């Protein structure tokens, strides 16, 4: 459990102090491990952080599997996912370390390579909703990959660039977007 | 205006946090006291750039005959400009790493950003292209959705991005009518 202890501790350090401030020395000593083991498993602070994000994305997917039973039809699932995306981000503790992380390794094509495989996972959630929505005549989309990328990124924008407003208004808007968007697929 | 140019460049190349008071003065070659907050300098640049965009938009919107077309175009152009949108990641940090006199003050910057759509949508209501009772909501949603597509895909074929943005604009408008 040394690999999973290191990630657990590193998660909490990144949460408490951000990405740049947290050193690998800290993570080593606090998880009772060695620079060696940390190097053998993750090679860099950068890659360790990506691995956390993998664990976190998996937990999110696992969360979404349970939570999407409260949505009988894919139209309902679309509405719900976008809400969840907005509401849960408001108190996602890693979010700040993520902002800090991305806005620092976006240029390195390899790190930006793995960060894309990660967003692709977020985009898969919509892809499913839309594919299944087709197979139940909720709508007709011949370009599911496209409309999926659009939804994911439209929704991130509404989640990220609003913040200023109070949480009720932000939920109203998000749901209004969800409405407008699904109406344009008809 | 010796500072502001290098600050922009620095803020765009590296983060809001990563670029510094020292780095700004030393790289621009100017007096430390001369520029005496960082948040004040930042909010200044955002205003400048946001104006340079809305100005460029006015000298370019003429090529769209109907407001339906203005929507598509403004959004398409949002991908190509050198103004404002290249500072979006820097703004994301800004909110996290930042009060009262500033955090409420830069909602006047947001309303300027949203106003572009407010015209387009209000104009379209006069022109009878659609009917939006909740213009202001739709404007805020439009602005942010688009900013999303612009910002969270800045690492892929620019011509693909323009395709996505157009498939977006279509859907959004189709859902208004
Ligand atoms: C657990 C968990 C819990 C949640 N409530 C949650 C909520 C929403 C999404 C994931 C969530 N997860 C899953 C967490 C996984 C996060 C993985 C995202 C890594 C890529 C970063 C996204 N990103 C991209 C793409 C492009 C950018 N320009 C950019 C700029 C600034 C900041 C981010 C940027």
């Amino acid at each position: 459990n040394l690999k999973d202890k290191i990630l657990g501790v590193a998660k909490e350090l990144f949460i408490k102090n951000g990405y740049n401030a947290t050193t690998t020395g800290e993570i080593v000593k606090l998880s009772e491990s060695s620079k060696g083991n940390l190097y053998y498993h993750f090679k860099t602070k950068e890659n360790l952080f990506l691995e956390i994000l993998n664990i976190e994305e998996s937990k999110w997917q696992e969360q979404w599997k349970k939570e999407q039973i409260k949505a009988k039809t894919n139209r309902e699932k679309f509405y719900l996912y976008n809400e969840l995306s907005l509401t849960t981000e408001y108190y996602y503790p890693l979010q700040n370390a993520i902002i800090e992380f991305y806005t620092e390794y976006y240029k390195t094509n390899s790190i930006n390579e793995k960060m894309n495989k990660l967003q692709n996972k977020y985009i898969d959630a919509y892809h499913v909703i839309f594919k299944e929505g087709n197979l139940n005549g909720e709508w007709s989309i011949n370009d599911v990959n496209a409309v999926s990328k659009i939804a994911a990124n439209a929704v991130n924008g509404i989640v990220t660039f609003t913040h200023e407003q109070n949480i009720n208004e932000r939920i109203k808007l998000m749901n209004k977007f969800s409405q407008i968007f699904l109406n344009g697929l008809s």
